[PDB]
């Protein structure tokens, strides 16, 4: 579990990324995009993506990006209390859209990467561990629902 102390440093920084919640939403996406090409297979969605121009010019693709962080945010404000806002999301991830735990991943390493860029200030060290940390915390709430449904 996180401390009061790490929890403070990851909503601080996710009250920053709210401001802007369509910015931060498409360059995670992008960077998941770009970073892992596989990922951008499980999208029928997005599929014809060819390009990073092409990515960042598609509404379509902002929209889910929004989609997709207010999602986590939900999560993130429960602070660890999150089991009903988690389980509807790994049920949907592990048989509906066949996402690998290892996906959850590569999208986490694009998030703590887009908070570094974007505000440099209120993400040193610290407030990056701690992300980590809640975003481990994440992936080890569906992993356990992905073992139990039998998709681990
Ligand atoms: C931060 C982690 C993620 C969150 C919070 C998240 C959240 C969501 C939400 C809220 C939806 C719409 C409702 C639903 O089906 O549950 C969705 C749909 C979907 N997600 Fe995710 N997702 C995450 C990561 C991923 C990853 C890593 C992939 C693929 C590699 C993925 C692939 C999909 C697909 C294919 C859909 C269906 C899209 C469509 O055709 O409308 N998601 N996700």
């Amino acid at each position: 579990v996180l401390s009061e102390g790490e929890w403070q440093l990851v909503l601080h920084v996710w009250a920053k990324v709210e401001a802007d919640v369509a910015g931060h939403g498409q360059d995670i996406l992008i960077r998941l995009f770009k970073s892992h090409p596989e990922t951008l297979e499980k999208f029928d969605r997005f599929k014809h993506l060819k390009t990073e121009a092409e990515m960042k010019a598609s509404e379509d693709l902002k929209k889910h990006g929004v989609t997709v962080l207010t999602a986590l945010g939900a999560i993130l404000k429960k602070k660890g209390h999150h089991e009903a806002e988690l389980k509807p999301l790994a049920q949907s991830h592990a048989t509906k859209h066949k996402i690998p735990i290892k996906y959850l991943e590569f999208i986490s390493e694009a998030i703590i990467h887009v908070l570094h860029s974007r505000h440099p200030g209120d993400f040193g060290a610290d407030a990056q561990g701690a992300m980590n940390k809640a975003l481990e915390l994440f992936r080890k709430d569906i992993a356990a629902k992905y073992k139990e449904l039998g998709y681990q």
